[PDB]
């Protein structure tokens, strides 16, 4: 279809199929492996990603262009890296990839919503669908075109680091929440076969459901480790949402570090091959975890040969090396020579590659929009997330006996108020980990309101607030205080750093809890990733509120507290009496909660 220098892969009107078909009939070995390889912006440059032929490249958690960088930073960045993928022979655009799983989260000034438990606790998939298409925005004001969303475990134990990473306990949840599925890529047209990867165009992203399968079922809720559990309960708790994201065409599915009765996720073949692509008829691309395949073997990476026989066998596409390429690329490379691994399994990878790559428009805008820059840390998204903040708060306790007054709403007039204790004024506390750097972090990282600022942004102007971190139970008695917002819990954690035993809150947090109700009618705000001891905490206070990881926008918070609207939330999970209790699930037999799921006390707005 028309000039003398025509190529069927670049003509923007054919069918993908054809544009797949014809661009794969041209490829070189090297060419082709090169798709399938994915590496950090800390390894890349101009030469390596030209001479490699290099398919991906990634943003791990914390790998940024520098501290503080702008929106137009981020998208030089990643066009710079994309000018070079250009320049080969064959033109083929990289898709760039990053863990934007609670917003564009490791951009300064990105709007951070609630991470995932408390947005279970909404129950609206509606709301999360508007989440993720404002996550899109922001996404692609930064240049990049793939966010690793979302995280569809099924959290059965919340001794897990990445429990917050799960909507719910319960599956059905999750399956309601992939609605960010559509917001992030685009609403799938009226025709639609499940299985098929989808994007809408350049103002959204490709999405990837993660981890496959079983990563919120391991044992003791070790992360990374063995899910016990036979198929029948795989395929009741573990898969489902799965089979709803196929529905709605995810592009993207990565594999779990986790093993299913002792065999590794990322060498499983029966399940990525027999499974995802042959039953559910999974059309789009696999993509392993961070190391994934070196973690096949014990130790990791003792057999970096098998690590990459055994993952390209079991059905993988692309492998996040993420660092060592031309190791991945050589030993690759030797298997497809030596007839290890057949020409038509990596034919099979390149050719679903290359399928999200031109479905979601990739061949037609590789460069980014400097018009979306503006996009990052919108207002009208800030709204969004304070909606999401408020809506996730889980009231436990408004009232020490069924005859006090209820303490919550509290009044925005009074003339002296306290806000006390570790987590009222730490915007970094308050989102958690995959914020700013990987593991999260303390203090004034990004751009938001904490719990503090946001008092003072919402009570009348004759009322005093005093803020102290951790007051002695004497300043409270004598500081002629009306009431006290006391807010304390979990510190940022990602991954196994967030694996814990005990799930008691670091101290000072119930000491200042106690020294702050013992001298004043109190409200407390519990900031944490998921249920955790809380019988002393709910002694000493008059309220309490379960706030989760709520994100940047802490005025969701006071929106609550002071009645400008009601409490609504309601628990996603089941609260534990004990740890010694657990695994406990909706459904066991010794089910004997604190508070059941569904949980969750209501009040009217003022
Ligand atoms: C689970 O963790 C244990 C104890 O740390 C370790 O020895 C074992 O290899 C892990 N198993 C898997 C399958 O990851
Ligand atoms: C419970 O576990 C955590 C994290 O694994 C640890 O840091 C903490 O000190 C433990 N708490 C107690 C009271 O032993
Ligand atoms: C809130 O409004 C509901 C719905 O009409 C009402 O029945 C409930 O008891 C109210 N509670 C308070 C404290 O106003
Ligand atoms: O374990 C080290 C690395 O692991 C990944 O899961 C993160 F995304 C990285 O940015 C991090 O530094
Ligand atoms: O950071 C890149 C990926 O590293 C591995 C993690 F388990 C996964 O959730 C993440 O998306």
């Amino acid at each position: 279809h028309h000039a003398a220098d025509y190529v069927l892969y670049k003509d923007a009107t054919k069918p993908v199929e054809d544009r797949v078909a014809d661009l794969l009939g041209r490829m070189t070995l090297a060419e082709k492996i090169g798709q399938m390889t994915q590496i950090e912006r800390l390894v890349a440059t101009p030469d390596v990603l030209r001479d490699n032929f290099i398919g991906s490249l990634l943003s791990g958690g914390g790998s940024v262009p520098r501290k503080g960088a702008t929106a137009k930073e981020w998208q030089d960045m990643v066009d710079g890296f994309q000018k070079a993928c250009m320049s080969t022979r064959l033109g083929i655009p990289m898709i760039y990839g990053i863990d934007a799983v609670h917003g564009q989260n490791n951009v300064y000034g990105a709007t951070i919503f609630p991470h995932n438990v408390g947005l279970g606790a909404t129950r609206d998939p509606y709301l999360v669908k508007r989440i993720g298409e404002a996550t899109a925005l922001e996404v692609r004001a930064t240049g990049i075109q793939y966010a690793f969303a979302p995280c569809i475990a099924v959290c059965r134990d919340p001794r897990w680091g990445r429990c917050y990473e799960s909507y719910s306990e319960d599956r059905r949840i999750v399956q309601s929440m992939t609605e960010l599925i559509p917001g992030l890529q685009g609403d799938v047209p009226k025709d639609f076969t499940s299985g098929m990867p989808f994007v809408a165009g350049k103002n959204k992203v490709a999405a990837c459901a993660k981890h496959f399968v079983g990563d919120g079922g391991t044992v003791d809720g070790i992360n990374a480790n063995n899910t016990i559990i036979n198929r029948e309960g795989l395929m009741n708790i573990h898969m489902p949402a799965y089979k709803n994201a196929m529905d709605k065409g995810v592009s993207t599915v990565m594999i779990s570090y986790s093993s299913w009765n002792g065999v590794k996720m990322h060498a499983n073949q029966d399940l990525v091959t027999g499974y995802l692509k042959d039953t559910l008829k999974f059309k789009g691309f696999v993509i392993s975890d961070w190391e994934g395949i070196d973690r096949i073997t014990t130790p990791a990476g003792s057999d970096y040969s098998y690590s990459v026989k055994a993952s390209i066998l079991a059905g993988l596409d692309m492998i996040m090396v993420p660092n060592k390429y031309q190791q991945f690329i050589s030993i690759l490379t030797g298997h497809v020579n030596g007839g290890v691994i057949p020409m038509s399994r990596i034919d099979d990878a390149v050719t679903r590659i290359l399928r999200v790559k031109f479905t979601m428009g990739l061949f037609e805008n590789p460069y980014a929009d400097p018009a979306m820059a503006e996009q990052l840390g919108k207002q009208e998204h800030r709204d969004l997330a304070r909606e999401a903040a408020r809506k996730s708060l889980v009231l436990l306790k408004n009232g020490k006996t069924s005859t006090d007054a209820p303490l919550l709403p509290l009044p925005k007039k009074a003339p002296k108020i306290l806000v006390a204790g570790s987590h009222a004024d730490n915007l970094g506390y308050q989102c958690g980990g995959w914020t700013i750097e990987w593991q999260g972090d303390t203090g004034r990282t990004t751009v938001g309101t904490t719990i503090l600022e946001a008092v003072k942004a919402a009570v009348d102007p004759s009322t005093v607030v005093v803020f102290a971190e951790n007051p002695d139970a004497e300043f409270v008695k004598s500081g002629g205080f009306s009431y006290a917002i006391v807010a304390v819990g979990e510190h940022p954690y990602t991954e196994t750093k967030g694996d814990n035993l005990n799930l008691t809150i670091p101290e000072p947090g119930l000491s200042t809890v106690q020294a702050v109700c013992g001298g004043v009618r109190c409200a407390t705000v519990l900031i944490s990733g998921r249920p955790v001891v809380v019988q002393p905490l709910l002694a000493a206070s008059d309220a309490l509120v379960a706030a989760w990881l709520p994100g940047s926008e802490g005025q969701g918070v006071t929106d609550a507290l002071f009645g400008d609207f009601g409490f609504t939330g309601r628990l996603p999970r089941t609260w534990f009496k004990s740890v010694d209790q657990l695994p406990m699930n909706v459904g066991d037999a010794h089910y004997d909660p604190l508070f059941r799921l569904g949980y969750g006390l209501t009040t009217n707005a003022t």
